[PDB]
């Protein structure tokens, strides 16, 4: 069940980065096993750099919903959300987050060292009542090898 | 040139509470004293958590010029930019930020305790580099008078 939304949201990444529309990053937000929003990463299709996958998903599912809040529904990160999308992640109370890969493994491939304290706990000012999961075993696998895969996608 | 941008994003917190669109916050992104952007909290107006005043002032800049970065632009916010919205300053790469209220003053009116580790200077694993400066005097006054004036006209998020 977190293995599935958690797949698709790496296939989402793949998607993405395949069709220019950004990095290979994937968000899938669900409620009570119901889909509401599948989306990657659109800063270059939409020339705007907040428009990571999870800042999308959030403003598909608050549209679709017609509401501001999604404390029903749960989001699935193919990778570490960044300190803007934690932050998003907070305000729009989505009450679960599950990522797959660790922030590592992209700035590994030359992506900024950007981490987001309130999801490490090593913050002053900002904390974080939200429940984290980071995906272990298959899943997470996965998750991981997505960047080195899209690394080498486009060495040549 | 820093107080007239810093009460433009105040007019545009005024405006954008009066007019139902969201809370008192207001942006006005600048390029050598000539606004691209000035923008206020639209998160009522989009249905969109997101639409802080910081975040709709980078979308609508990044369109106007076109580009994705911002190195050559600075941002001038009514209120102290939350974890968010200073992430979303940080991925524009804004060279400076000037903002007028510290972020207790709309805490103390309903909003969330809700702070950036990274532009107080207590970021462990986010470390700005972009110039900050916070309001002193008139500005500091005019970005706190903001919260009591607007106390119960809008509707909280
Ligand atoms: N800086 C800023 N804070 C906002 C805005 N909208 C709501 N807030 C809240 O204001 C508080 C202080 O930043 C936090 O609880 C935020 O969630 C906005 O548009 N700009
Ligand atoms: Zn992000
Ligand atoms: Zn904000």
């Amino acid at each position: 069940s977190d293995h599935k939304f958690l797949t698709q949201a790496v296939e989402e990444a793949y998607k993405g980065v395949d069709c220019g529309d950004g990095g290979p990053f994937g968000a899938v937000i669900v409620h009570n096993n119901e889909v509401v929003a599948s989306c990657h990463n659109m800063v270059l299709k939409y020339t705007d750099p907040t428009a990571h996958a999870e800042v999308t998903a959030i403003r598909e599912a608050c549209k679709k919903l017609n509401k501001i809040e999604l404390s029903e529904c749960e989001i699935y990160a193919s990778c570490e959300p960044c300190p803007m999308c934690f932050g998003a992640i907070h305000l729009s109370r989505l009450k679960r987050l599950v990522y797959g890969a660790k922030a590592e493994a992209a700035i590994a491939i030359g992506f900024d060292d950007f981490i987001a304290d309130a999801l490490r706990g090593t913050g002053v000012y900002q904390k974080s009542s939200l429940e984290i999961k980071k995906a272990d075993g298959n899943g997470a696998a996965i998750a991981e090898q997505v960047f080195q895969n899209t690394k080498e996608k486009f060495r040549l």
